[PDB]
């Protein structure tokens, strides 16, 4: 089983790299995450930071998600992040990505006991 905080590390976490490495990161990580398995996932966000400092935002600044939800939290600091969001050459099972670096705050829904994130929600 792979409960809403391990499908979080998954889909958004990667330690790995200190930020993308190349132009193409985003067409191999999606893959690699299974995130093009039944179709493309329009869009996704990795995070380049330890898991410790993205859990720690559970306890930082709230703040209201996107679709109305306040169970929301912003980070202090910026964190290392990367946009990967389909290009018009993506075509199932021919998914292709944009890759895009950029320094923001996170903003992630917490949930459960512990409280941690299952959800990342934007970037400011």
């Amino acid at each position: 089983k792979e409960t809403a905080a391990a499908k979080f590390e998954r889909q958004h976490m990667d330690s790995s790299t200190s930020a993308a490495s190349s132009s193409n990161y985003c067409n191999q990580m999606m893959k690699s995450r299974n995130l093009t398995k039944d179709r493309c996932k329009p869009v996704n966000t990795f995070v380049h930071e330890s898991l410790a400092d993205v859990q720690a935002v559970c306890s930082q600044k709230n703040v209201a998600c996107k679709n109305g939800q306040t169970n929301c939290y912003q980070s202090y600091s910026t964190m290392s992040i990367t946009d990967c969001r389909e290009t018009g050459s993506s075509k199932y099972p021919n998914c292709a990505y944009k890759t895009t670096q950029a320094n923001k705050h996170i903003i992630v829904a917490c949930e459960g006991n512990p409280y941690v994130p299952v959800h990342f929600d934007a970037s400011v």
